[PDB]
């Protein structure tokens, strides 16, 4: 009762009134949540995801501060990084000395002071083995799309110190983020003695030229989706043609030691004029740039765990682009912290509740699947298949729960107290070896690549399975208290989000183990890509500041919004079918079916930087916020029914797309 006259509250605070649900249903929705709320200090796009992953960071700190020591092995090393991060007294005193110093393990560079050595494949190693660094290209190992039960060799694009190619290309004309970056190289320079700027610009411009023919030579994002075309295999012996520069048997015989590779190892990439191109590039430039190249890597993976000095330049770049440390230790020990979140945060009523949802939005997916007019029998007796075989997990993984086997993953990792950089360049050693030692082993699905505390959810191809951590079994997504129409509304969409993902442009591609390999007949592919091509259509008709939605570019992220909200719906349906009709929440004017489309809605209100918005809308492959409920709910004959949106309204087109 108060439960529900706060949360009527909430909801009824959040929405526009004003607005004509008919018209726009999103600023109906979130209209007073946006005028509301403005994007605060620390954050640039802020929103139900950003306000959730802060309140569990606040959690966090109380369960990492405690006296007790009464904790395992790897929850006790948490503690400690958390401890010594926190010990910046200690972090003052230290200055640029630990990277300063590392730099000159490592060779040093002409940034201090002359620099002039044969030593570039060695740095190359141990910059990508032991400092987790990524430079002209990033290795590592995952399954092999191909074969999902073995691990494979995977070499793709990688070494820019910007997150999008197109800030190196576009912003020359479009804005200098590229002014921004150098200031932010050249302070960095001095920070770590380089004394004059007229010595250090220079250098460090040289880097950015070099950054920019690595964005010149990287491949789009466009160019990036379907992974039939660009999934290929070759030897290390083929590898070793295709780029020369690299002596590769040797590299990958150190890097993954202590498995040894000949010359017919598999190694998965991912385009093969890149890693020619990146070869060329190598054995053309001279060596110092190779090297002052390889350590800029390095200070950018690095420079977070220095003092002060540092942390302003990042501060800085990140407005033009101290919970501090519990962010960092989430990101790197957030298996080891698990167990200590979901004591705190996770029922487990929760889990088994979580469990029926996901059970009642599979069914009601199959029920969809059952009945779907484009495709033939056959084809929809396969994708109940594997529909049937997608596997779940719900919370955390199991390993963790079990003292001995997380204890066991962690033990190699030793923390130090008071030493914050030697503890995080540990890590990265360890976090390396981790990935090494997965070589010569099977994949399996209680290795998630999400940790528990995350406010996300996802869906792996290769191990055919969904994923939802304890931290977004939260409100607005669920609350055990909560009308069902809400629960089904928040997390049943988020399910049924995952398990479309099995079937979207990417997941479909894919079989019920895991495998790329065609398992439909090409008809029903054809047919598929016909469904498709109605939702590029929808989605390019959105706009946002003047400027296009990208249908192409979105379709993956908005076919599983598509196929979830209705999965989600019918599977509420199913719900008062079974029991019955809850009563209604009472300041609302509304029933609980409408209150099913309001609370989805709700979920994705958001406020986010006019930059990031021109932005978004060519990186993320998820629609803008306000067209994820606007074009979901467009294609939904049951949320225009029950709003009553007229013939052809805004938020009624005829033209309705419909895949999953
Ligand atoms: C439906 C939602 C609860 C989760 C949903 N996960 P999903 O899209 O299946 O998958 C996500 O996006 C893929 C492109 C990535 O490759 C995945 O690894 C994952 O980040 C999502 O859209 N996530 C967005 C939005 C989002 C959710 N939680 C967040 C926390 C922070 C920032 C954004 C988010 C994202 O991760 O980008
Ligand atoms: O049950 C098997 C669990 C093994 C855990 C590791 C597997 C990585 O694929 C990850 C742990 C995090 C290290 O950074
Ligand atoms: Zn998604």
């Amino acid at each position: 009762s108060e439960a529900c006259v706060s949360v009527t509250s909430s909801i009824l605070s959040s929405m526009d009134p004003t607005v004509d649900p008919c018209h726009d249903f999103f600023s109906y929705a979130c209209g007073g949540w946006i005028k509301a709320n403005p994007v605060p200090d620390g954050h640039s796009r802020w929103g139900t995801f950003s306000n959730l992953w802060e309140h569990n960071q606040a959690i966090i700190k109380h369960l990492l501060e405690n006296s007790t020591a009464s904790v395992s092995e790897a929850e006790r090393k948490a503690q400690v990084y958390y401890r010594a991060c926190m010990n910046e007294t200690r972090i003052e005193e230290l200055r640029a000395k630990p990277l300063m110093e590392l730099i000159e393990r490592l060779g040093g560079w002409n940034i201090t002071g002359p620099w002039a050595k044969d030593n570039f494949q060695d740095t190359l190693q141990v910059v990508t083995a032991h400092y987790r660094t990524s430079p002209f290209f990033s290795v590592y190992v995952s399954a092999d799309s191909k074969n999902s039960n073995s691990n494979v060799i995977q070499v793709d694009q990688s070494g820019l110190g910007l997150p999008s190619r197109d800030y190196y290309l576009n912003k020359t004309e479009n804005e200098k983020v590229l002014t921004g970056y150098l200031n932010y190289m050249v302070q960095l320079g001095k920070l770590l003695g380089g004394g004059d700027e007229e010595a250090i610009r220079p250098q460090m411009q040289q880097i950015l030229d070099f950054e920019t023919a690595l964005a010149n030579i990287t491949i789009p994002q466009e160019k990036r989706r379907d992974e039939e075309l660009i999934y290929h295999k070759v030897t290390a012996a083929e590898l070793q043609t295709l780029a020369p520069a690299i002596n590769w048997l040797p590299f990958l015989n150190t890097i993954f030691y202590p498995v040894e590779i000949n010359e017919s190892e598999p190694i998965v990439v991912y385009d093969k004029e890149y890693l020619e191109q990146i070869s060329t590039l190598i054995n053309t430039t001279d060596r110092c740039l190779l090297n002052n190249y390889m350590i800029w890597n390095l200070v950018r993976k690095t420079s977070s765990f220095l003092d002060q000095r540092f942390q302003d330049a990042d501060e800085k770049f990140m407005e033009v682009m101290w919970k501090f440390c519990v962010s960092d230790t989430e990101n790197n020990l957030g298996f080891a912290l698990g167990p200590m979140f979901v004591k705190a945060t996770f029922a487990e009523d929760s889990k088994s509740i979580a469990t029926e949802i996901i059970l009642e939005i599979k069914k009601a997916f199959e029920e969809s699947l059952s009945t779907l007019k484009w495709m033939d029998e056959e084809t929809r007796k396969s994708a109940k298949e594997k529909a049937d075989a997608i596997y779940n997990m719900i919370g955390y993984p199991n390993f963790i729960m079990d003292p001995k086997e997380l204890d066991k993953v962690f033990n190699d990792y030793t923390a130090v107290p008071d030493l914050y950089f030697e503890n995080a360049m540990r890590f990265f050693n360890f976090s390396w070896r981790v990935t090494a030692d997965q070589l010569r082993k099977a994949p399996n699905r209680d290795q998630w690549s999400m940790t528990p505390p995350m406010v996300n959810a996802y869906y792996s191809p290769t191990k055919n399975e969904i994923v939802f951590p304890a931290g977004i079994l939260q409100a607005p997504f669920y609350t055990r208290s909560s009308p069902k129409a809400l629960n089904f509304g928040g997390i049943g969409v988020v399910v049924g989000h995952e398990l479309t993902h099995a079937f979207d442009d990417q997941g479909r591609e894919y079989d019920k183990d895991g495998n790329l390999r065609p398992w439909w007949k090409n008809s029903s592919v054809e047919a598929f890509k016909r469904q498709t091509e109605c939702m590029v259509e929808q989605y390019s008709n959105y706009s946002v500041n003047g400027e296009p939605v990208n249908g192409r570019h979105t379709l993956g992220e908005n076919i599983a919004d598509n196929g979830g909200l209705k999965a989600a719906y019918r599977a509420y349906q199913n719900w008062v079918k079974k029991n019955g009709a809850e009563h209604s929440l009472p300041t609302l004017g509304l029933t609980n079916n409408q209150l099913f489309f309001l609370g989805f809605a709700q979920v994705w209100c958001s406020v986010r930087t006019p930059e990031s918005s021109h932005e978004g809308l060519i990186t993320d492959p998820h629609s803008p916020s306000r067209f994820r409920v606007i074009g979901s709910l467009s294609n939904s004959k049951e949320f225009s029914e029950h709003f009553r949106c007229p013939p052809g309204s805004p938020m009624n087109p005829p033209h309705k797309c419909e895949v999953w």
